[PDB]
Protein backbone atom coordinates (compact mmCIF):
# COMPACT_ATOMS: atom_id res chain seq x y z
CA UNK A 1 0.00 0.00 0.00
CA UNK A 2 2.80 3.20 1.78
CA UNK A 3 5.17 0.77 -0.48
CA UNK A 4 3.47 1.19 -4.20
CA UNK A 5 1.89 4.77 -3.86
CA UNK A 6 5.85 5.99 -3.40
CA UNK A 7 7.19 3.42 -5.33
CA UNK A 8 4.69 4.82 -8.73
CA UNK A 9 5.67 8.72 -7.65
CA UNK A 10 9.89 7.93 -7.50
CA UNK A 11 9.57 6.22 -10.92
CA UNK A 12 6.96 9.37 -12.40
CA UNK A 13 9.92 11.80 -10.77
CA UNK A 14 12.61 9.48 -12.37
CA UNK A 15 10.80 9.04 -15.96
CA UNK A 16 9.09 12.05 -16.26
CA UNK A 17 12.01 14.74 -15.01
CA UNK A 18 15.44 13.28 -13.94
CA UNK A 19 16.14 11.14 -16.71
CA UNK A 20 15.07 14.01 -19.21
CA UNK A 21 16.86 16.95 -17.25
CA UNK A 22 20.06 15.54 -15.35
CA UNK A 23 21.90 14.08 -18.74
CA UNK A 24 22.11 17.79 -20.12
CA UNK A 25 21.94 19.73 -16.57
CA UNK A 26 26.15 20.23 -16.28
CA UNK A 27 26.33 21.45 -19.94
CA UNK A 28 23.56 24.14 -19.06
CA UNK A 29 25.74 24.95 -15.49
CA UNK A 30 29.23 25.45 -17.42
CA UNK A 31 27.35 27.48 -20.15
CA UNK A 32 25.99 29.34 -17.12
CA UNK A 33 29.22 29.83 -15.05
CA UNK A 34 31.50 30.53 -18.38
CA UNK A 35 29.36 33.12 -19.78
CA UNK A 36 27.37 34.63 -17.14
CA UNK A 37 28.58 34.14 -13.78
CA UNK A 38 32.81 35.39 -13.47
CA UNK A 39 32.81 34.37 -9.75
CA UNK A 40 35.84 32.97 -9.21
CA UNK A 41 34.50 31.72 -5.51
CA UNK A 42 30.73 31.83 -6.73
CA UNK A 43 29.87 28.99 -9.35
CA UNK A 44 27.12 27.56 -9.90
CA UNK A 45 28.24 23.50 -7.98
CA UNK A 46 27.69 20.66 -10.50
CA UNK A 47 24.67 19.00 -9.14
CA UNK A 48 20.76 19.46 -8.65
CA UNK A 49 20.14 19.24 -5.25
CA UNK A 50 17.00 17.70 -4.26
CA UNK A 51 15.11 18.67 -0.79
CA UNK A 52 13.20 15.85 0.15
CA UNK A 53 11.59 17.16 3.59
CA UNK A 54 10.29 14.06 5.19
CA UNK A 55 6.79 15.75 6.91
CA UNK A 56 6.22 16.42 3.12
CA UNK A 57 6.20 20.19 3.86
CA UNK A 58 6.98 21.38 0.60
CA UNK A 59 6.53 25.68 0.17
CA UNK A 60 6.21 27.11 -3.99
CA UNK A 61 8.19 30.08 -2.50
CA UNK A 62 12.21 27.98 -1.14
CA UNK A 63 13.39 31.75 -0.68
CA UNK A 64 10.85 32.85 1.80
CA UNK A 65 11.57 30.01 4.14
CA UNK A 66 15.29 31.01 5.01
CA UNK A 67 16.56 35.23 4.60
CA UNK A 68 20.08 33.16 3.98
CA UNK A 69 18.47 31.88 0.97
CA UNK A 70 18.03 34.21 -2.09
CA UNK A 71 17.01 33.41 -5.87
CA UNK A 72 20.01 34.23 -7.91
CA UNK A 73 18.54 33.57 -11.85
CA UNK A 74 17.17 30.50 -13.97
CA UNK A 75 19.46 28.65 -15.51
CA UNK A 76 18.87 28.25 -19.73
CA UNK A 77 15.45 26.42 -20.17
CA UNK A 78 15.66 23.15 -21.72
CA UNK A 79 12.03 22.32 -23.64
CA UNK A 80 10.66 19.50 -25.12
CA UNK A 81 7.51 18.27 -26.86
CA UNK A 82 5.33 15.77 -24.98
CA UNK A 83 1.99 13.87 -24.87
CA UNK A 84 0.54 16.49 -27.63
CA UNK A 85 1.81 19.31 -25.47
CA UNK A 86 4.61 21.43 -27.85
CA UNK A 87 7.36 23.01 -26.04
CA UNK A 88 6.72 21.84 -22.81
CA UNK A 89 9.52 23.32 -21.02
CA UNK A 90 11.69 22.22 -18.10
CA UNK A 91 13.37 25.38 -16.12
CA UNK A 92 15.90 25.26 -12.53
CA UNK A 93 15.85 27.97 -10.19
CA UNK A 94 19.85 28.95 -9.10
CA UNK A 95 20.12 30.19 -5.24
CA UNK A 96 22.65 32.44 -3.38
CA UNK A 97 23.09 30.35 0.31
CA UNK A 98 24.37 33.05 2.87
CA UNK A 99 26.44 32.46 5.84
CA UNK A 100 27.15 35.26 8.33
CA UNK A 101 26.45 37.80 6.09
CA UNK A 102 28.46 36.66 2.85
CA UNK A 103 27.82 34.02 0.19
CA UNK A 104 28.80 30.47 1.19
CA UNK A 105 27.61 28.83 -1.99
CA UNK A 106 25.31 28.81 -5.08
CA UNK A 107 23.59 25.41 -6.45
CA UNK A 108 20.38 24.58 -8.40
CA UNK A 109 17.85 23.55 -5.73
CA UNK A 110 14.17 22.15 -5.88
CA UNK A 111 11.93 20.72 -4.05
CA UNK A 112 10.97 17.26 -4.84
CA UNK A 113 7.30 18.20 -5.92
CA UNK A 114 6.30 14.52 -5.47
CA UNK A 115 6.07 15.25 -1.91
CA UNK A 116 3.47 17.45 -2.38
CA UNK A 117 1.25 14.82 -3.62
CA UNK A 118 1.78 12.92 -1.03
CA UNK A 119 1.22 15.68 2.03
CA UNK A 120 -2.29 16.27 -0.94
CA UNK A 121 -3.03 12.56 -0.09
CA UNK A 122 -3.01 12.64 3.49
CA UNK A 123 -5.40 15.57 3.56
CA UNK A 124 -8.24 14.47 0.88
CA UNK A 125 -10.71 11.94 2.54
CA UNK A 126 -11.14 10.59 -1.21
CA UNK A 127 -7.60 9.35 -1.10
CA UNK A 128 -7.71 7.43 1.93
CA UNK A 129 -4.24 7.91 3.50
CA UNK A 130 -2.86 9.17 6.96
CA UNK A 131 -0.54 11.22 8.17
CA UNK A 132 1.34 8.17 9.55
CA UNK A 133 1.21 6.62 5.88
CA UNK A 134 2.37 9.41 4.41
CA UNK A 135 5.76 9.61 6.98
CA UNK A 136 6.14 5.69 5.45
CA UNK A 137 5.60 6.91 2.03
CA UNK A 138 8.15 9.72 2.36
CA UNK A 139 10.79 7.57 3.34
CA UNK A 140 9.78 5.07 0.99
CA UNK A 141 10.02 7.49 -1.88
CA UNK A 142 13.81 8.44 -0.70
CA UNK A 143 15.49 4.80 -0.64
CA UNK A 144 13.48 3.74 -4.23
CA UNK A 145 14.51 7.28 -5.74
CA UNK A 146 17.96 6.39 -4.47
CA UNK A 147 17.91 3.59 -5.94
CA UNK A 148 16.89 4.58 -9.29
CA UNK A 149 19.55 7.18 -9.41
CA UNK A 150 22.53 4.48 -7.83
CA UNK A 151 21.63 2.35 -11.50
CA UNK A 152 20.99 5.10 -13.79
CA UNK A 153 23.40 6.29 -16.64
CA UNK A 154 22.09 10.06 -16.12
CA UNK A 155 22.93 10.43 -12.91
CA UNK A 156 26.90 11.19 -13.46
CA UNK A 157 27.63 12.78 -10.09
CA UNK A 158 25.14 15.69 -11.36
CA UNK A 159 22.34 14.73 -8.42
CA UNK A 160 22.34 15.25 -4.60
CA UNK A 161 19.25 13.99 -2.47
CA UNK A 162 18.94 16.31 0.69
CA UNK A 163 16.60 14.48 3.39
CA UNK A 164 15.74 16.02 6.71
CA UNK A 165 12.77 15.90 9.58
CA UNK A 166 12.79 19.42 10.28
CA UNK A 167 9.47 20.85 9.08
CA UNK A 168 10.82 25.32 12.54
CA UNK A 169 13.10 28.14 14.53
CA UNK A 170 16.25 26.10 14.95
CA UNK A 171 16.27 25.03 11.50
CA UNK A 172 18.36 26.55 8.81
CA UNK A 173 17.72 24.88 5.43
CA UNK A 174 20.62 27.15 3.84
CA UNK A 175 22.83 25.37 6.44
CA UNK A 176 21.20 22.02 5.55
CA UNK A 177 22.32 22.09 2.01
CA UNK A 178 25.40 24.39 2.88
CA UNK A 179 26.93 21.13 5.22
CA UNK A 180 25.85 18.90 1.63
CA UNK A 181 27.57 21.23 -0.64
CA UNK A 182 30.72 21.30 1.28
CA UNK A 183 31.33 17.27 1.77
CA UNK A 184 31.76 17.43 -2.01
CA UNK A 185 35.73 18.20 -2.78
CA UNK B 1 -2.86 1.94 -1.70
CA UNK B 2 -1.17 1.61 -5.41
CA UNK B 3 0.21 3.16 -8.11
CA UNK B 4 -2.62 4.43 -10.49
CA UNK B 5 -4.07 6.13 -7.53
CA UNK B 6 -0.86 8.21 -7.01
CA UNK B 7 -0.53 9.11 -10.66
CA UNK B 8 -4.14 10.07 -10.32
CA UNK B 9 -3.86 12.06 -7.60
CA UNK B 10 -0.45 14.17 -9.05
CA UNK B 11 -2.25 14.80 -12.27
CA UNK B 12 -5.01 16.45 -10.11
CA UNK B 13 -2.84 18.15 -7.71
CA UNK B 14 0.17 19.02 -10.27
CA UNK B 15 -1.51 20.25 -13.42
CA UNK B 16 -5.28 19.97 -13.38
CA UNK B 17 -6.49 21.90 -10.25
CA UNK B 18 -3.53 24.53 -11.60
CA UNK B 19 -4.69 24.93 -15.23
CA UNK B 20 -8.65 24.34 -15.35
CA UNK B 21 -9.33 27.07 -13.36
CA UNK B 22 -7.32 30.24 -15.63
CA UNK B 23 -8.04 27.81 -19.03
CA UNK B 24 -10.77 29.89 -20.47
CA UNK B 25 -9.34 32.82 -19.60
CA UNK B 26 -6.14 31.78 -22.02
CA UNK B 27 -8.80 30.91 -24.50
CA UNK B 28 -10.28 34.28 -24.93
CA UNK B 29 -6.40 35.80 -25.36
CA UNK B 30 -5.55 33.44 -28.30
CA UNK B 31 -9.54 34.32 -29.11
CA UNK B 32 -8.42 37.47 -30.67
CA UNK B 33 -9.72 39.21 -33.94
CA UNK B 34 -8.15 36.80 -36.49
CA UNK B 35 -9.13 34.12 -34.21
CA UNK B 36 -13.36 28.69 -32.71
CA UNK B 37 -11.97 26.11 -30.11
CA UNK B 38 -14.31 25.05 -27.89
CA UNK B 39 -13.65 26.34 -23.90
CA UNK B 40 -12.90 22.53 -22.88
CA UNK B 41 -9.57 20.60 -22.12
CA UNK B 42 -9.97 17.15 -24.37
CA UNK B 43 -7.77 14.19 -22.20
CA UNK B 44 -7.05 11.18 -24.19
CA UNK B 45 -6.55 7.96 -22.11
CA UNK B 46 -5.63 5.47 -24.33
CA UNK B 47 -5.76 2.56 -22.04
CA UNK B 48 -3.03 0.64 -23.67
CA UNK B 49 -0.88 3.55 -22.41
CA UNK B 50 0.66 4.62 -26.20
CA UNK B 51 0.96 8.38 -25.96
CA UNK B 52 2.73 9.51 -28.78
CA UNK B 53 4.49 13.11 -27.97
CA UNK B 54 2.92 13.83 -31.37
CA UNK B 55 -0.58 13.38 -31.64
CA UNK B 56 0.24 13.54 -35.50
CA UNK B 57 1.56 10.03 -35.39
CA UNK B 58 -1.24 8.41 -33.99
CA UNK B 59 -4.00 10.16 -36.38
CA UNK B 60 -2.51 11.93 -39.75
CA UNK B 61 -6.27 14.13 -39.51
CA UNK B 62 -5.05 15.56 -36.08
CA UNK B 63 -2.86 18.64 -37.17
CA UNK B 64 -1.01 21.30 -34.30
CA UNK B 65 -2.06 24.61 -35.03
CA UNK B 66 -0.75 27.16 -32.19
CA UNK B 67 0.07 26.68 -28.32
CA UNK B 68 -1.83 28.77 -25.79
CA UNK B 69 -0.87 31.51 -24.07
CA UNK B 70 2.07 29.59 -21.52
CA UNK B 71 0.79 29.62 -17.90
CA UNK B 72 4.05 30.20 -15.10
CA UNK B 73 3.94 29.10 -11.98
CA UNK B 74 6.50 29.55 -9.04
CA UNK B 75 6.62 25.69 -7.51
CA UNK B 76 8.77 24.12 -5.07
CA UNK B 77 11.74 26.52 -5.38
CA UNK B 78 11.32 26.51 -9.00
CA UNK B 79 10.11 30.14 -10.15
CA UNK B 80 8.78 30.75 -13.94
CA UNK B 81 8.03 26.51 -13.71
CA UNK B 82 5.46 26.98 -16.99
CA UNK B 83 2.63 25.10 -18.06
CA UNK B 84 1.76 24.78 -22.33
CA UNK B 85 -1.37 23.53 -24.14
CA UNK B 86 -1.19 23.56 -27.79
CA UNK B 87 -4.57 23.68 -30.47
CA UNK B 88 -4.80 20.92 -32.70
CA UNK B 89 -7.16 21.18 -35.91
CA UNK B 90 -9.16 17.72 -36.73
CA UNK B 91 -9.17 16.98 -40.61
CA UNK B 92 -12.37 15.07 -41.98
CA UNK B 93 -11.82 14.68 -46.04
CA UNK B 94 -8.21 17.11 -45.89
CA UNK B 95 -10.87 19.95 -44.71
CA UNK B 96 -10.77 21.79 -40.98
CA UNK B 97 -13.52 19.65 -38.85
CA UNK B 98 -12.69 20.80 -35.15
CA UNK B 99 -10.27 22.49 -33.40
CA UNK B 100 -9.70 22.13 -29.23
CA UNK B 101 -7.01 21.99 -26.81
CA UNK B 102 -6.06 18.18 -26.78
CA UNK B 103 -3.37 15.87 -25.17
CA UNK B 104 -2.74 12.85 -23.59
CA UNK B 105 -2.64 12.02 -19.81
CA UNK B 106 1.55 12.09 -19.21
CA UNK B 107 1.21 9.72 -16.21
CA UNK B 108 -0.05 6.89 -19.14
CA UNK B 109 3.28 7.45 -20.52
CA UNK B 110 4.83 7.15 -17.29
CA UNK B 111 3.14 3.44 -16.78
CA UNK B 112 4.52 2.54 -20.16
CA UNK B 113 7.67 3.93 -19.03
CA UNK B 114 7.80 1.60 -15.98
CA UNK B 115 6.96 -1.67 -17.64
CA UNK B 116 9.76 -1.20 -19.56
CA UNK B 117 12.55 -0.63 -16.68
CA UNK B 118 13.07 -4.53 -14.92
CA UNK B 119 14.41 -2.21 -11.59
CA UNK B 120 10.36 -1.31 -11.52
CA UNK B 121 8.98 -4.81 -10.80
CA UNK B 122 6.14 -3.81 -13.25
CA UNK B 123 4.72 -6.38 -15.99
CA UNK B 124 2.69 -5.52 -19.30
CA UNK B 125 -0.85 -7.27 -17.24
CA UNK B 126 0.12 -5.11 -14.31
CA UNK B 127 0.06 -1.65 -16.82
CA UNK B 128 -3.24 -2.51 -18.07
CA UNK B 129 -5.13 -2.83 -14.71
CA UNK B 130 -2.67 0.29 -13.49
CA UNK B 131 -4.28 2.30 -16.75
CA UNK B 132 -7.58 1.21 -15.65
CA UNK B 133 -7.31 2.19 -12.06
CA UNK B 134 -5.28 5.86 -13.19
CA UNK B 135 -8.47 6.28 -15.39
CA UNK B 136 -10.93 5.34 -12.30
CA UNK B 137 -9.45 7.25 -9.66
CA UNK B 138 -9.15 11.00 -11.73
CA UNK B 139 -12.93 10.76 -13.06
CA UNK B 140 -14.19 9.95 -8.72
CA UNK B 141 -11.47 12.90 -8.00
CA UNK B 142 -12.94 15.22 -11.22
CA UNK B 143 -16.39 14.73 -9.87
CA UNK B 144 -15.87 15.67 -6.13
CA UNK B 145 -14.19 19.05 -8.18
CA UNK B 146 -16.86 20.11 -10.60
CA UNK B 147 -14.83 23.66 -10.80
CA UNK B 148 -12.87 21.42 -13.07
CA UNK B 149 -15.12 18.98 -14.46
CA UNK B 150 -16.69 21.61 -16.18
CA UNK B 151 -13.19 22.75 -18.37
CA UNK B 152 -12.16 18.72 -19.53
CA UNK B 153 -13.57 15.99 -21.17
CA UNK B 154 -11.85 12.34 -20.26
CA UNK B 155 -11.51 9.65 -23.44
CA UNK B 156 -10.35 6.29 -22.50
CA UNK B 157 -10.47 4.29 -25.12
CA UNK B 158 -8.81 0.58 -25.59
CA UNK B 159 -7.05 0.35 -29.30
CA UNK B 160 -6.40 -3.67 -30.18
CA UNK B 161 -2.77 -3.09 -35.56
CA UNK B 162 -6.70 -1.67 -35.95
CA UNK B 163 -7.23 0.20 -38.99
CA UNK B 164 -11.33 0.69 -37.69
CA UNK B 165 -10.35 3.32 -35.11
CA UNK B 166 -10.02 6.55 -36.23
CA UNK B 167 -9.01 9.36 -33.13
CA UNK B 168 -9.87 12.75 -35.01
CA UNK B 169 -13.55 11.00 -35.57
CA UNK B 170 -13.68 9.67 -32.31
CA UNK B 171 -12.75 13.55 -30.93
CA UNK B 172 -14.88 14.88 -33.19
CA UNK B 173 -17.96 12.86 -31.91
CA UNK B 174 -17.78 14.45 -28.75
CA UNK B 175 -17.04 17.89 -30.06
CA UNK B 176 -20.00 17.64 -31.76
CA UNK B 177 -22.22 15.95 -28.88
CA UNK B 178 -20.90 18.26 -26.69
CA UNK B 179 -22.47 21.54 -28.92
N1 LIG C 1 10.50 20.16 -10.14
C1 LIG C 1 9.91 19.75 -11.40
N2 LIG C 1 9.22 18.49 -11.41
C2 LIG C 1 8.60 18.03 -12.67
C3 LIG C 1 8.68 18.75 -13.82
N3 LIG C 1 8.05 18.09 -14.78
C4 LIG C 1 7.57 16.95 -14.23
N4 LIG C 1 7.92 16.93 -12.92
C5 LIG C 1 7.61 15.92 -11.95
O1 LIG C 1 8.03 14.67 -12.40
C6 LIG C 1 6.95 13.70 -12.10
C7 LIG C 1 6.44 13.10 -13.33
O2 LIG C 1 6.05 14.09 -14.24
P1 LIG C 1 4.86 13.74 -15.35
O3 LIG C 1 5.12 14.41 -16.67
O4 LIG C 1 4.95 12.26 -15.46
O5 LIG C 1 3.30 13.91 -14.80
C8 LIG C 1 2.83 15.24 -14.65
C9 LIG C 1 2.12 15.62 -15.86
O6 LIG C 1 1.14 14.65 -16.28
C10 LIG C 1 1.38 16.83 -15.40
N5 LIG C 1 2.21 17.95 -15.55
C11 LIG C 1 2.98 18.39 -14.59
C12 LIG C 1 3.66 19.49 -15.05
C13 LIG C 1 4.65 20.23 -14.18
C14 LIG C 1 5.18 19.50 -13.17
C15 LIG C 1 6.07 20.07 -12.32
C16 LIG C 1 6.43 21.37 -12.52
C17 LIG C 1 7.38 21.93 -11.55
C18 LIG C 1 8.35 22.78 -12.00
C19 LIG C 1 9.20 23.28 -11.07
C20 LIG C 1 9.08 22.96 -9.72
C21 LIG C 1 8.08 22.13 -9.30
C22 LIG C 1 7.22 21.61 -10.22
C23 LIG C 1 5.95 22.14 -13.54
C24 LIG C 1 5.03 21.55 -14.38
C25 LIG C 1 3.27 19.76 -16.35
C26 LIG C 1 3.58 20.74 -17.33
N6 LIG C 1 4.55 21.79 -17.07
N7 LIG C 1 3.00 20.68 -18.51
C27 LIG C 1 2.11 19.72 -18.76
N8 LIG C 1 1.78 18.79 -17.87
C28 LIG C 1 2.35 18.78 -16.64
O7 LIG C 1 1.04 16.52 -14.03
C29 LIG C 1 1.78 15.35 -13.60
C30 LIG C 1 2.28 15.50 -12.17
O8 LIG C 1 3.21 16.55 -12.09
P2 LIG C 1 4.09 16.87 -10.72
O9 LIG C 1 3.49 16.30 -9.48
O10 LIG C 1 4.16 18.34 -10.54
O11 LIG C 1 5.66 16.68 -10.83
C31 LIG C 1 6.13 15.82 -11.83
C32 LIG C 1 5.83 14.47 -11.44
O12 LIG C 1 5.82 14.35 -10.01
C33 LIG C 1 9.42 20.08 -13.82
O13 LIG C 1 9.49 20.71 -14.83
N9 LIG C 1 10.00 20.52 -12.62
Amino acid sequence: GNFNVAHGLAWSYYIGYLRLILPELQARIRTYNQHYNNLLRGAVSQRLYILLPLDCGVPDNLSMADPNIRFLDKLPQQTGDRAGIKDRVYSNSIYELLENGQRAGTCVLEYATPLQTLFAMSQYSQAGFSREDRLEQAKLFCRTLEDILADAPESQNNCRLIAYQEPDSSFSLSQEVLRHLRQEE
